[PDB]
């Protein structure tokens, strides 16, 4: 199947829908008042290497204090990819920001500083593959039993606040993926 029919779930966090240049619609948030902050800071700031019609996606977030998380229901077996959208509208130095990202417990991104890896202002994606069969969820080598749901969690360390921007789940594999542009 092509990309937008091949998408299950996708939320634009802290924000209202908005469809991208490749026809992926982003959900307004679904833990709008419920757990976390929402907050509209970055709409005083151009974000680079971005499409200018998709900036509205990087410029709002979920943030918070303590960990916190998303429970995403999957109907069938087969293979997945997972992209988490980012940006840093506050700070402009290294180790100020920095978090960990995990699913069902498996941690899949270490220390996470956007800013180290992109500068200020700027979008940074995570991509990350895995598939569900035989009543189990594979990712990065390590198998665990799956129940139905997956919990996508950031983790409160010592820097600062965990956030994520805009997130979605599609049927098939990397190659699949549409890229940001190269960046140095
Ligand atoms: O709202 C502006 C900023 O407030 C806090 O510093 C948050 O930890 C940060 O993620 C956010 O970008």
């Amino acid at each position: 199947a092509g990309l937008p029919e091949s998408v299950i779930w996708a939320v634009n966090a802290g924000g209202e829908a908005h469809v991208d240049v490749h026809g992926i619609h982003f959900r307004k948030d679904p833990l709008e008042g419920r757990v976390g902050r929402a907050s509209d800071y970055g709409m005083k700031l151009p974000i680079l290497r971005s499409n200018p019609e998709d900036q509205i996606l990087y410029q709002t977030e979920r943030y918070n204090e303590e960990t916190f998380g998303y429970e995403v229901p999957i109907k069938e077996e087969g293979d997945y990819v997972l992209v988490l959208k980012f940006a840093e509208v506050y700070f402009a130095q290294s180790q100020q920001k920095v978090f960990d990202v995990r699913l069902n417990g498996h941690v899949v991104v270490k220390d996470l500083d956007i800013f180290d890896r992109v500068g200020h202002s700027t979008a940074h994606d995570e991509i990350i593959p895995m598939s569900i069969r035989k009543g189990k969820l594979s990712v990065q080598g390590e198998v665990s039993t799956f129940t139905g749901k997956l919990y996508i969690e950031f983790v409160k360390g010592y820097y600062d606040n965990p956030k994520v921007c805009a997130l979605y789940i599609m049927a098939g594999t990397v190659d699949d993926v549409p890229k940001l542009q190269p960046h140095p």
